[PDB]
């Protein structure tokens, strides 16, 4: 049965090297550390970030490729098992040179500076599996 | 005296079922679990979200009703006692189909997908009470 | 060697008094508590916030001074040692009266209401030092 309750595992705060692709780095970090489930938050600046808006009727993301440096105002997301490997899902809000904000699901983004907080969670299974929506999701917590 | 310092209670990470109203679900979750104080963060997609901008002179929120699916880029907020019951206060940033971001206080929002992190805090009282501003707030932490 | 791994120290949730400058208050809070490293998140409303977009070629921030009340939709950031003192680095997303969002690095902001979560981290050194970019950054975590 899903309870949604976990214990607090390992805790991290780090700067991602310039030039990494953020999602890739966080995945590789978790592989190295043996992290399966976590929550993430962070800030910094990304270059040429690609964001996504899900199109429910098409069962895929509309990908919007931005150009140049954007302030990474928020990154919020999670790490969870998908097809046997840690999988990173995050959304971002990005600031342009006039302070206007774009955002959505993070598809990819090259790091200029990224200061990430990562909190591992330990407990029951919480795995992304295919759904009718065309999204890979966890089993819901039904009250 | 207010110290603002708490111990870490129970920790949760879950997907909220499609069709729940997000604030309502988080409140009902906390009622079930006996959670009084917590911090929340999450992502996903909401449908027809209503956001609020507080009008200080009127002592009420201006409510802006959005339509359709918006990417839930950030949800950040907290749970605390108000009038004897757990009460959910959160702000959201929402992405539209072109990747432009709207946001404010979350008034209500129907969940398509919502992946929420919730960290219970244990300690001294931290209760929302009426103020001259027309906002229900905690006693401040004066340095 | 950088590991990026820390233990969870003291945990806090508080309302910042009306009229404080947010970054200043969080710094002074950490000085009082003897906090050197932490992660922060919060919401509320700021008045006349100033945001920044970094100009890499100029090695400085372009400062955009906003006016009036903005909903503080997200504050995400961290506290770390810089030149011997706790130093606060945060990014914000701010909502205007029509629900449009501005944001970037937080340069300064007067608090109307600010509900901040702060989690101290204990462990290895994590200090902001000058870099060729003109940003004060931690030593990166190279996988």
């Amino acid at each position: 049965m899903v309870t949604g309750m976990f214990s607090l595992g390992r805790t991290y705060l780090f700067r991602v090297p310039e030039g990494e692709e953020l999602l890739t780095y966080i995945k590789n970090f978790c592989k190295k550390e043996g992290i399966e489930t976590a929550i993430i938050n962070g800030i910094g600046t990304l270059k040429n970030p690609k964001i996504g808006y899900f199109l429910e009727e098409k069962k895929e993301y509309k990908v919007i490729p931005l150009k140049g440096s954007y302030e990474l105002i928020s990154l919020i997301g999670n790490v969870s098992l998908k097809d046997g490997e840690p999988f990173v899902h995050a959304h971002v809000s990005l600031g342009n040179e006039e302070g206007i904000v774009f955002g959505g699901h993070l598809v990819e983004g090259e790091v200029f500076v990224a200061e990430i907080f990562l909190q591992e969670l330990k407990g029951e299974k919480i795995e992304r599996k295919p759904t009718k929506y065309g999204l890979a999701l966890w089993e819901e917590l039904k009250l």
